[PDB]
């Protein structure tokens, strides 16, 4: 059955992709190949166009995304060639200079060698290529919380980090063979970070609060026409609530919202005087002003909302089912002031698609 | 079928019912009764018991309401004896001075007859016992384009509204066997409205905003052990964002966030700066404060969301399942900083409960 879900998906996929690239004519004859190579091999290998396409139908697909009007320029990596963890380090330390691109981000996924048997050739640990480390111990909390685990994986295995609230994780990954993975200290050249500073409120520096510039996924599984890619790690540039209403805000990240209450001087003692949502609302603006003060891309959830539309319409004038996570795709500041909060979603499952896989720590 | 309808939802209430009012050993006798009722009759009717605590299991049941934790203090109100139209407006009226208290709400049901064949007994064309009027002609908005509809049915019957941004509508009903609804003016010294001042900013007056003090739903049907009750109006007090987040702040509403914008002094041309969620929370504040200085009954979100935890809490304890519309949960403004954002509910219909039903104009 393994081997006809894989026949199944190619079938499925290889149709829609060559239907999509005018290549209608050519899939007879691909789908006999890949037929005959499945037969003989095990499995199939993506032309490097194929391949491309499917990494943008799987963004185009991912229904928890609000970002999605730009699937079609995707800058696709192909590194299925890749056979050394020195590669693997190379490519991941290339894929976060390209993508940040001095600040003017470009969207990008860097595909490394797919599993085989379900046998992955490059198992990546980190859940994004950067990420704060978070340490608790003795009532002490440091950085974030969210990276606990993780961090206590690579202090397993003799990384030390320095403790402060923002120190950056390694690279950490395992090679097919190998029993423990191997880790690489981030080049801090190569890492951009804003400083929150707020256009208005001069205090706001003494919170002394920074984010790195590219959130770059590294822990989902690429699925192409039955082919998984569990190794396919991706970037796109911020949405501002993702940083000051999630990552800087929530309890149980690094909790915030009374210091900021504070630095723009309102009291944080009364549910009725919305504190907490003056407070959001200001370290938000600060995001966004940051980001942009110091060159380095980033959307607010207006003007996203509004390129989300735009990709609803391309949608529909393209004859395409839209399929989306209307839990997901609402901005957590001022839902309702976005045409997503009005209308509902179809949330099914399309594929090429990104899919969450089991952690191989803790 | 339609009988055999009836009998199974008797019989999941009463046992429910009477479980729950540590009535159980009077069930099987309870459901002889009603089975021969059903028989004879065609239908049966509830004890002022029954009622009472099927209406407090149908708030309990309601999805998609915040303020749950304080269903079993709902004030049922039985008006099944009610036969003539002149009983109904005075029932209506008795609702709103009752619900309103000077300002202290209490949680209240009227409960009219139930629908015999399907046939209505009463039929409410209010969406709230308390609502403004909206107008629509030659590109000139007023009042509250929601009540459009209904505000050109009242007027097809005689009366005029006068076209303020805040006409009271008329309470209008058809009683079973009228062709035509009648219409009643709501006595003014019956409804409390509150006009919207800020804490802070003087100026926030200008904007000349008010909204009513007690929501009144009139348009939902009350299911309980198979009996249609088509017209029984309930109340409970506001949710701030109610009002600020979507009444007063909605573009198809009042849609007052550019003018809240320039009278807290802050530019509203890019999305960048978030003037509008910094509109949205200004408004808040305001709404809340105004309520609170009128003594007039009203919640914020915080509170709300931290009373409903408590509800979920008291379900548990109690050993009753929680179901939950999440989409409608959470509030409109931060709401990823309620707990109610960061879990999942299950949003199976539980009846007793409140439905929708088909508008009798339009
Ligand atoms: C170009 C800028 C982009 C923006 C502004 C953007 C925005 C977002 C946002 C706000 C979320 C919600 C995540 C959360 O709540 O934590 C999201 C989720 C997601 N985005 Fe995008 N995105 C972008 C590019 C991309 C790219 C390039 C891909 C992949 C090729 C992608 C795939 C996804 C996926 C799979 C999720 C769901 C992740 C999960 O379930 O954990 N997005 N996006
Ligand atoms: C005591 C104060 C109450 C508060 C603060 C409250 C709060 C809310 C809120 C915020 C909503 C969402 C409505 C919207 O988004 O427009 C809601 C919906 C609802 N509430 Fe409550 N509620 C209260 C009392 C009641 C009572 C007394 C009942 C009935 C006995 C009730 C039944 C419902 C129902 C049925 C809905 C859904 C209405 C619909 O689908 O249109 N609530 N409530
Ligand atoms: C490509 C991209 C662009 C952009 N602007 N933003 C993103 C954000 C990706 C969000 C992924 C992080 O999600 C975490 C934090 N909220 C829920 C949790 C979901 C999750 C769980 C697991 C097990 C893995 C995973 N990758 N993601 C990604
Ligand atoms: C009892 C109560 C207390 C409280 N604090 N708040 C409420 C609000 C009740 C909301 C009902 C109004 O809902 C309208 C506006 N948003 C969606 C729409 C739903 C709707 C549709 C229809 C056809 C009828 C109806 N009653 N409700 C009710
Ligand atoms: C139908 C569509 O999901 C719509 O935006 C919903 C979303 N959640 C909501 N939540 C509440 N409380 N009230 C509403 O009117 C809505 N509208
Ligand atoms: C699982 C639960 O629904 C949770 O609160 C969801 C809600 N919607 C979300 N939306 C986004 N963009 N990101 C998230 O992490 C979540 N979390
Ligand atoms: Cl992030
Ligand atoms: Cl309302």
């Amino acid at each position: 059955e393994e081997k006809e879900i894989l026949w199944n998906e190619a079938k499925a996929f290889i149709a829609a992709c060559y239907q999509e690239l005018g290549k209608a004519a050519e899939v007879k004859d691909r789908l006999a190949d890949i037929k005959s190579e499945i037969d003989l091999t095990g499995s199939y290998v993506h032309t490097k166009e194929e391949l491309e396409h499917g990494a943008k139908m799987a963004w185009r697909n991912s229904n928890r995304c609000i970002g999605r009007l730009f699937w079609n320029s995707l800058n696709v990596i192909d590194r299925r060639d890749v056979r050394t963890k020195e590669e693997v380090r190379d490519a991941l330390f290339h894929h976060i200079e390209t993508a940040t691109n001095n600040g003017k981000i470009r969207p990008t996924i860097t595909i490394f060698p797919p599993e085989e048997k379900g046998e992955k050739q490059v198992e990546i640990w980190n859940h994004q290529l950067i990420r704060y480390a978070g340490y608790e111990s003795d009532g002490e909390r440091i950085g974030d919380p969210a990276s606990c685990s993780l961090t206590a994986a690579c202090e397993e295995l003799g990384w030390r980090g320095e403790r402060t609230d923002f120190d950056l994780l390694p690279l950490i990954f395992r090679m097919k063979g190998d029993e423990q993975p191997v880790w690489y200290e981030l080049p801090r050249s190569l890492v951009i970070e804003v400083p929150i500073t707020h256009p208005d409120i001069e205090a706001f520096s003494d919170l002394e609060l920074k984010w790195y510039g590219v959130p770059i996924i590294s822990d989902m599984k690429l699925e192409v026409g039955g082919i998984h890619y569990n190794a396919a790690p991706f970037n796109g540039w911020y949405m501002g609530t993702e940083i000051g209403a999630r990552n800087l805000a929530d309890e149980k990240r690094y909790d915030k919202l009374k210091k900021v209450a504070s630095v723009i001087g309102i009291a944080a003692d009364y549910n009725t005087d919305l504190w907490k949502d003056q407070a959001l609302v200001e370290l938000n603006k600060a995001v966004l002003h940051s980001y942009k003060k110091q060159g380095v891309s980033i959307v607010d959830h207006h003007t996203a909302a509004s390129q989300f539309k735009r990709f609803e319409e391309q949608a529909e004038e393209a004859g395409r089912k839209l399929t989306g996570d209307w839990t997901w795709l609402i901005p957590p500041i001022s839902p309702a002031a976005t045409h997503i909060f009005h209308r509902s979603y179809d949330n099914s499952i399309v594929k090429p698609n990104y899919f969450y896989q089991d952690k191989p720590y803790e």
